[PDB]
């Protein structure tokens, strides 16, 4: 249901917003573990400016 | 969990069917909503995984 992806994404964001700071972290790291090298590159390049 | 574990599992399932670029846009969104401290954990997890 690819026309439903925006709505899926909004629900997941909603669920995520109700979790504790550490479940949130555990979740993002799990997602990261399932992604490929190129995905890892574009999140790193997004995270890096934001650490300062 | 268990509420988090029920919901995390649903989220993971939705995620696995998104395109590689919707996956990235999504994670990037999650991160934009996080602590400087959460960011430090993510960075620490991600940096060894690069090389």
């Amino acid at each position: 249901g690819a026309a439903s992806y925006e709505k899926e994404k909004e629900l997941c964001v909603k669920y995520f917003e109700q979790w504790s700071e550490s479940d949130q972290v555990e979740f993002v790291e799990h997602l990261i573990s399932q992604m490929c090298h190129y995905q890892h590159g574009h999140i790193n390049s997004y995270l890096k400016p934001m650490l300062q």
